[PDB]
């Protein structure tokens, strides 16, 4: 399946792309204003994701620190990101059909579109100012808006146990972006799309 990320945000991100226990394709790449990367995603990547990395530095080696987003402080990312992340989720040929979601049980950093480029299913969005609206206790020092699991580590927000219920921080990225998965038991807002979709993942996408 082919992907297309497009940073149309002012400022650089460092994109990246892995299944969690690996890259996909090449992993990670820095996207200055206007620039797009396409990559290749395996059928049958299970469990993908790809996001959105500010205020990064790296060495020649690829080694460096991320202020969003950092994976093992590597350019090319094998493994997922620090929050807060916005997030672009997706299986693929899952039983003939592939899964796609944005979420912001991780937080968000940056606003992101992601859309099918075939023909069949929604697009979803979030591209509200959250990080500008962030409550207080969730401002993440490095920039971006945490979730609220990250910042209070207890099953009220992490929901690990019994059956967890909205909060006023879950509540918080759920208005801001309705079609985004705002805590563990959130409402599901997956679209279902035809197997073998192409995609496009757009940060700061045009209004």
């Amino acid at each position: 399946a082919t992907f297309e990320i497009v940073n149309r945000c002012s400022y650089t991100v460092w994109a990246a792309a892995s299944k969690g226990d690996a890259a996909l394709d090449a992993g990670g790449r820095q996207l200055n204003s206007g620039e797009s990367w396409t990559i290749n995603v395996e059928p049958g990547t299970n469990g993908g994701k790809i996001w959105a990395r500010t205020d990064c530095y790296f060495d020649d080696s690829g080694s460096g620190i991320c202020k969003t987003g950092d994976c093992g402080g590597l350019l090319r990312c094998k493994r997922f990101g620090r929050p807060p992340t916005t997030l672009a989720e997706f299986s693929l040929n899952q039983y003939g059909k592939d899964y796609i979601d944005i979420s912001n049980i991780k937080g968000f950093n940056v606003p992101m579109d992601f859309s099918p480029t075939t023909r069949g299913c929604r697009g979803v969005r979030c591209a509200a100012d959250i990080v500008g609206q962030c409550p207080a206790k969730l401002k993440a020092p490095g920039g971006g808006c945490n979730d609220a699991c990250t910042v209070f580590q207890t099953s009220e927000y992490c929901c690990t146990t019994g059956k967890c219920g909205p909060t006023e921080y879950s509540r918080f990225f759920k208005r801001l972006c309705p079609d985004a998965f705002s805590y563990v038991l959130d409402k599901p807002t997956t679209v279902t799309c035809p197997g073998s979709s192409n995609y496009r993942v757009t940060f700061c996408p045009t209004a």
